């Protein structure tokens, strides 16, 4: 190993925030052979990438452009405003150009053929054989009323991104020895038992559980447990599962290893609690904290895998049950039916989650089966990519390799318009894998590794998990060192700056939380001590300039110590301001950027992706409902930072405008404010048709998600009448539609006007176009709950959506089922907004 190859390692454990080389927390090899497993998948995507085109990341589609931004364009003619220095022309360009095309209309246009479009004051390009209709700044500006502005400069040096050079028919059984904790105390001495669990995609198989003993702080059965399962049958991907209930610990064990090998010999595990189902729960990661964690001691002494057409009545029961939504569950007739017709059930894709949850996995010969089934995919692979169902074959009911692959081989049709919007949930998703390296790491690795704006998210999505998850930490960590040896230097360089300002400004976050009371107000001392921290850190400390690792298009340059302050919450955040790196910029405006230690941003990190394809669904079906989904990223435990959105109030802050009587409300205030932030009424109109849109949308993508029910204090709107919700952490109301929102449509308590009409037709319009995607949906709402809250019922809390969704009705009924959700909010009015404060007493 060179002496500078380690200062690399060094340089990676930093960015990582965990160090890969580490062995203590290991029983084997699995993760360093996973380091040598990614090398390939690596060396081949930055042996195949184009320098240049990823050197310039353009953002990019082939979906149409919808028909709301093509009423924007009555003349087939776009306006592109090309800069040089101080001179301005503005080129007239039919949506059909290319980039390389407006350029042959600029040079022949005046009277050398390596300059570039880049974006105004961004790091974004417009480049490559692409229509300027299908760059994503382009439909951006086209839908806000701006204009394209774009710099002639030089396509940046590809050698910027240089990489460096790298370098039997026995029943299973297993002995249980004993467990020991050294501190167990509560309050009276209860007994224990040890259960252990074969498992397969949340599958027991078989279970044993050991006589029962007192809770000594060292008990000890020396104890067989023989199960029924036999070697053979135990297939690849299962996991030897070990809890303890008196449920208070667990831990797990991959029977078959990363190599095919059957697990065996002695091993001490040092086991996870349960703060008193989850994709914790399955982690082949052991409880890195050997000191207070309570450990079983096993051993194994125990290499494997080495026509008909039907009669038009059951066709017709299968139909009905591959026709149902991916959480109803199948009987046991149901399985067997499915599991008999395998090769008519193979004709239809929406059926696999189904047909394969009917797999007897706890036999080799139907696996065997189902491997056949697999080899004849000709009905699979030419179908049409369906997100939703390609993702429920990746959950956590699916532990099997193939079943597995192939739902990934579908993943690779993706282009990264579509790749980006479902990235958070493909990264959450490898929790559900059994093996460190598996074809979903190996497909996001090799993505990222494609295109910039993927591999700047992954990073922030796997640091996000590394920071907080002792239970997945190592694997991500894994994955994420990979990308980073093949990213090359000009982004390590760029994340390398990005961590040391959030670990700096973090440090200040939570320095500032203790010297303030836990809660009240705003000391004058706190605001001095910021201004002093943030003078210090402006000099030698904060770099130049990083990105903004929410809009990587976005150069930060250095504060505005001035507008920074701390917040007036109980958690206190600190609303941070930057000045624009970048002087080509065609505006003064600031960065702005609010860092928060308190609520687990994680969540809304996935919330706000949610909404993030909401909007895409909508954009499929030509709707536009002007969601307001700002940037938010975790970084470590319970903090990170947030998009400041530019012109924002708290509509609560609007009705505290005076008195705010300890929770009095006054209707007309919304639409009084919006006036004085409007200098015309022709912009105070456009208000009023943005707030009936942002009004429409977030109460239908609210209501679907469940975390309808907010305070005023958790909505805020822009200045140009955008309304958008905040704050996704953690008698009742579906959705906020109080008598303020209902006034500015022109309406109180029971009426009707010509705007009114218009939300009512929009809410409907964008429910129904939400149920087309009812299972996409559904598999969403779930993987989120499983891999991003506390513990959470498999069932229960899953089946709001099903029933939000008001799955297996008719397009009337629901219709129907949102208009009375609507009614019902025109009835309680005010009642539930009063009421919080009502309960602060
Ligand atoms: C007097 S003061 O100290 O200067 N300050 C003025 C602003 N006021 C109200 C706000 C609260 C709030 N909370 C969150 C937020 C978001 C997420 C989360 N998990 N938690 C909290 N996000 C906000 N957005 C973000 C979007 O762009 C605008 C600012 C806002 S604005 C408080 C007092």
């Amino acid at each position: 190993m060179s002496e500078e190859s380690q200062a690399f390692q060094r340089q990676l454990t930093a960015l990582i925030g965990y160090d890969v080389t580490d062995v203590s927390n290991v029983h084997d090899d699995e993760l360093e052979f996973t380091r040598r497993g990614l090398v390939t998948p690596r060396m081949a995507e930055v042996a195949s990438r184009d320098p240049k085109l990823y050197a310039m990341h353009p953002w990019v589609t082939s979906k149409p452009l919808p028909e709301y931004l093509w009423k924007k364009i009555a003349n087939n003619c776009i306006f592109i405003v090309i800069h040089r220095s101080t001179t301005s022309q503005t080129i007239k360009v039919s949506p059909d150009d290319t980039p390389g095309a407006i350029l042959q209309s600029f040079f022949t246009k005046m009277a050398e053929q390596d300059f570039v479009l880049r974006v105004c004051g961004r790091d974004e390009y417009l480049v490559g054989e692409t229509p300027i209709k299908n760059f994503q700044w382009v439909r951006h500006c086209l839908k806000n009323g701006e204009e394209i502005h774009v710099v002639l400069d030089t396509p940046p040096d590809p050698a910027l991104d240089e990489v460096r050079k790298e370098e039997c028919d026995r029943k299973f059984r297993v002995k249980i020895r004993g467990i020991d904790i050294p501190v167990l105390p509560r309050n009276t001495d209860l007994t224990v038992f040890v259960e252990a669990n074969i498992q397969h995609g949340q599958q027991v198989l078989c279970q044993r559980r050991t006589s029962p003993k007192p809770f000594t702080e060292e008990v000890l059965w020396n104890v067989w447990l023989e199960f029924s399962i036999k070697i053979k049958d135990l297939p690849k991907g299962a996991l030897l599962n070990l809890q303890i209930y008196c449920l208070l610990y667990y831990v797990n064990l991959l029977l078959i290893d990363h190599r095919f090998l059957l697990r065996r010999g002695e091993y001490v595990l040092h086991m996870w609690q349960i703060s008193g189902f989850n994709a914790d729960k399955l982690t082949s990661a052991t409880n890195p904290d050997k000191e207070n964690s309570m450990s079983i001691s096993i051993l194994l002494d125990n290499h494997p895998i080495a026509r008909a057409e039907m009669p038009n009545q059951l066709r017709k029961q299968l139909e009905a049950i591959i026709a149902t939504d991916p959480l109803n569950p199948l009987t046991a007739e149901d399985k067997e039916l499915l599991w008999h017709f395998r090769y008519e059930s193979l004709k239809h894709p929406k059926a696999y989650p189904k047909l394969f949850s009917s797999v007897k996995w706890g036999q080799q010969e139907i696996v065997a089966k189902t491997y056949q089934l697999l080899a004849r995919r000709e009905v699979w692979d030419q179908s049409a990519l369906d997100v939703g169902l390609t993702m429920q074959l990746l959950d956590c009911n699916f532990s099997d390799e193939n079943v597995r692959a192939i739902a990934v081989q579908k993943l690779e049709s993706l282009e990264d318009d579509d790749v980006l919007h479902y990235l958070l949930q493909l990264v959450q998703a490898v929790k559900f894998e059994p093996y460190h390296d598996s074809a979903l790491a190996r497909f996001l690795l090799k993505r990222g590794l494609r295109n910039k704006r993927i591999g700047h998210f992954l990073f922030w999505f796997l640091r996000s998990e590394i920071a907080q998850s002792r239970h997945y930490q190592q694997r991500f960590a894994v994955i994420l060192e990979a990308y980073l040896r093949g990213c090359g230097t000009a982004m390590l360089h760029d994340f390398t700056q990005q961590v040391q300002v959030i670990e700096m400004l973090q440090k200040v976050t939570l320095d500032i939380k203790s010297l303030s009371a836990e809660k009240y107000d705003v000391s004058s001392q706190v605001i001095s001590q910021l201004k002093q921290k943030l003078e210090n850190l402006q000099n030698s400390q904060l770099p130049e300039s990083f990105r903004v690792p929410y809009d990587p298009g976005l150069k930060a340059g250095a504060l505005a110590i001035e507008k920074c302050k701390v917040m007036a919450s109980k958690k206190k955040p600190l609303w941070l301001e930057f000045k624009c790196a970048d002087p080509t910029a065609l505006s003064n405006e600031t960065i702005g950027i609010i860092f928060k230690h308190g609520d687990d941003l994680r969540q809304d990190m996935l919330i706000l992706q949610i909404l993030r394809i909401m909007e895409s669904i909508w954009e499929t079906e030509s709707l536009d409902l002007c969601l307001l989904p700002y940037g938010c990223i975790s970084t470590g435990d319970k903090i990170g930072m947030i998009e400041i959105v530019k012109d924002a109030t708290t509509i609560a802050k609007i009705q505290q405008s005076t008195v705010g009587n300890t929770g009095a409300f006054k209707d007309e205030v919304l639409n009084h404010w919006l006036k004085e932030k409007s200098p015309t009424e022709e912009k105070f109109q456009a208000a009023v048709e943005r707030f009936v849109y942002s009004c429409a949308g977030y109460c239908v993508a609210t209501f679907v998600l469940g975390i309808g029910d907010r305070h005023n204090d958790n909505i805020m709107i822009t200045e140009t009448g955008n309304l958008f919700h905040i704050d996704f952490g953690h008698e009742r109301v579906p959705f906020v539609l109080t008598p303020d929102f209902l006034f500015v449509m022109g309406t109180s308590g029971k009426k009707t006007s010509p705007h009114f009409q218009k939300f009512q037709d929009i809410c409907v319009k964008a429910y129904l176009a939400l149920r087309h995607h009812t299972n996409l949906l559904i598999i969403l709402f779930s993987m989120m709950l499983m891999t991003g809250m506390p513990q959470l019922t498999s069932k229960e809390d899953i089946e709001y959506i099903r029933d939000a969704l008001t799955v297996g009705k008719n397009e009337e009924d629901a219709k129907k089922y949102f208009l009375d959700q609507i009614e019902v909010c025109r009835d309680k009015g005010w009642t539930v907004q009063f009421n919080w404060f009502l309960h602060l007493v």
